[PDB]
């Protein structure tokens, strides 16, 4: 969308080419200008679990791709599925510019179509980590799908963003109540890149 394009424009103008940290800071800056830090939580989870195969559902401007890819060990892989071609185009430009393109496989399409292809087509055995940041109504069905397709092993980490605002209540109820998942909640704050709000004025004109 227009916001993601302006984020990319800002990065290209101000971030140091090939420097992933420079790119992240430039985006945090663009969003700042216009509980715990969201980027800090993602970094902490990845550094805690050291995934060699990491699946990202949803990519808007490549912020999350870059943040996660920069921390991966050599030869480790980020696979990113994004349904909107325009967001995927921007994400790849961001990833190229940030210097991490060698770690990222960006795939355009719907998660429910691509997920069952991960083993056969993208040489995945099981996934070490999944970052969920796409359409909220996909969180629980894709989670059940990942399981059904044999992509989860004991120890696989699911990390879901925005589970409160806009919210993924059904996703939360499932994994929390299930003995198949061990759940931890991290309070956070919404950031500019993620959302935007507005008010509507509606003046009644009569029955007419
Ligand atoms: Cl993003
Ligand atoms: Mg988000
Ligand atoms: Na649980």
């Amino acid at each position: 969308d227009t916001k993601e394009q302006r984020i990319l424009n800002h990065v290209l103008q101000h971030a140091e080419p090939g420097n992933a940290q420079s790119v992240l800071e430039a985006i945090d800056t663009y969003c700042e200008q216009k509980g715990d830090k969201k980027g800090k939580i993602v970094d902490a989870v990845i550094q805690e679990h050291q995934p060699s195969v990491l699946l990202e559902l949803g990519a808007y401007c490549g912020y999350s791709a870059v943040r996660m890819a920069r921390l991966l060990s050599p030869g480790a892989r980020l696979i990113t599925i994004e349904i909107n071609p325009d967001c995927a185009a921007i994400t790849q430009r961001m990833v190229d510019f940030a210097g991490v393109k060698d770690k990222v496989t960006l795939v355009v399409g719907a998660s429910q179509d691509i997920i069952p292809q991960l083993k056969k087509k993208y040489d995945v055995d099981t996934l070490d980590m999944v970052f969920l940041d796409h359409w909220k109504d996909r969180y629980l069905p894709d989670t059940l799908l990942l399981e059904e397709c044999g992509l989860l092993r004991k120890g696989t980490v699911l990390l879901a963003d925005n589970v409160i605002c806009p919210g993924a209540p059904d996703f939360l109820a499932h994994v929390r109540g299930s003995s198949c998942f061990e759940c931890t909640h991290y309070q956070s704050f919404l950031e500019y890149r993620e959302v935007v709000d507005g008010l509507e004025k509606a003046i009644y004109k009569g029955p007419g």
